[PDB]
């Protein structure tokens, strides 16, 4: 086709970027993360027991208020690295950036308070491949492609550093939010937004991923992550202290921290301390969190690094389904 369309995103505290979709007739609105690290659509269900407090606080899809609903009822569980939701499949019309698509999605009936009470978003729109889709449910971008409306089989992510929170372009990219040329890196394989990485360096020292490793480009993740052993080494190099869920440095040390570079497609993608430290103070008596942590992702996807919002804030990212590649450009 000829259409480009966009979804405007909100940036909650540089950690959660979400847009709004409509589901049903008339449209029920949900806040959703657009997640290249997964392939299912879900939102919380009116069938969710209210003993799940996360279903009390989030927007619930009520099938009984939608005239375009089509029951399916197959039960599915989506296991994320951060937690699990379960429920059942339904079909309805989803509106996303003014594109209406008939989509099979999860109605979540089991939604654990940890972590989902910490989600500003209600649900997830998986932007990954059908190969990753639980229940082999056709992902929404595949269904959008099938309509022949988009000028290209691509979508692009801008995540703002100011917390316009962000923008996803369906069918292209937005030159207003990047500059210079795209650097295009081929996927290891179709089915996952994962590329080869050939080094993680602290300063001039390539102390990790020397023999090569994987990098998942995960728009649904807040941080940069790697395996526990990888991240422990990295954090030992930075002089960072491990806590339960994050690593920290004394805030005064934040600006002294070295650059971290990811060797992707023959180039060094470099984050400075400003890109990865939540510099909330300059006090030697406060602790400042790093936007880098351990996520152990089991095979076949992992072990793998994952380049989340921390990375994407700096690097405008085009996801190219036509050519099975990811393009990076400098975000502005
Ligand atoms: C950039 O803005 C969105 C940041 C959301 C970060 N966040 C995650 C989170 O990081 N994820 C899930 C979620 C999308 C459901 C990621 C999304 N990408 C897929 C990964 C994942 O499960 N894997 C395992 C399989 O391989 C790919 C990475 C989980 N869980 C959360 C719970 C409460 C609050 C915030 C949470
Ligand atoms: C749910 O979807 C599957 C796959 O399309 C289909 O075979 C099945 O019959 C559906 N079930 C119901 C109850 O509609």
């Amino acid at each position: 086709g000829n259409t480009t369309s966009s979804v405007i995103l909100t940036n909650y505290m540089d950690t959660q970027y979400y847009g709004e979709i409509g589901i049903g007739t008339p449209p029920q609105t949900f806040k959703v993360v657009f997640d290249t690290g997964s392939s299912n659509v879900w939102v919380p269900s009116s069938k969710c027991s209210r003993l799940y407090t996360a279903c009390v606080y989030h927007k619930l899809f009520d099938a009984s208020d939608s005239s375009s609903y089509k029951h399916n009822g197959t039960e599915l569980t989506l296991r994320y690295s951060t937690g699990t939701v379960s429920g059942f499949l339904s079909q309805d019309i989803i509106t996303v950036g003014g594109i209406t698509v008939t989509q099979m999605f999860g109605e979540v009936t089991e939604m654990p308070a940890l972590p989902f009470m910490l989600a500003e978003f209600d649900g997830v729109v998986g932007m990954g491949f059908i190969e990753q889709a639980i229940g082999r449910v056709t992902p929404i971008f595949d269904n959008i492609i099938s309509q022949g409306v988009l000028k290209e089989d691509v979508f692009s992510f801008y995540y703002n550093r100011d917390s316009l929170g962000g923008q996803i372009v369906l069918g292209g990219s937005d030159p207003q939010h990047y500059e210079g040329n795209f650097h295009y890196i081929n996927l290891i394989k179709t089915g996952v937004w994962q590329i080869q990485m050939k080094g993680v360096s602290v300063g001039s020292s390539t102390l990790l991923c020397e023999d090569g490793c994987l990098a998942l480009v995960d728009t649904g993740a807040s941080y940069i992550s790697g395996s526990t052993s990888s991240i422990e080494k990295l954090m030992e190099a930075l002089g960072a202290k491990k806590r339960l869920f994050d690593y920290v440095v004394k805030c005064n040390e934040g600006p002294t921290l070295p650059d971290i570079s990811f060797h992707l497609g023959g180039k060094e993608y470099t984050l400075t301390s400003a890109d990865y430290v939540f510099q909330e103070s300059y006090s030697s008596k406060k602790l400042c969190t790093l936007a880098i942590h351990a996520m152990d992702i089991p095979p076949p996807t992992g072990p793998t690094w994952a380049l989340g919002a921390t990375f994407i804030r700096k690097f405008y990212t085009e996801f190219d389904r036509r050519n099975n590649r990811i393009g990076f450009a400098l975000a502005r």
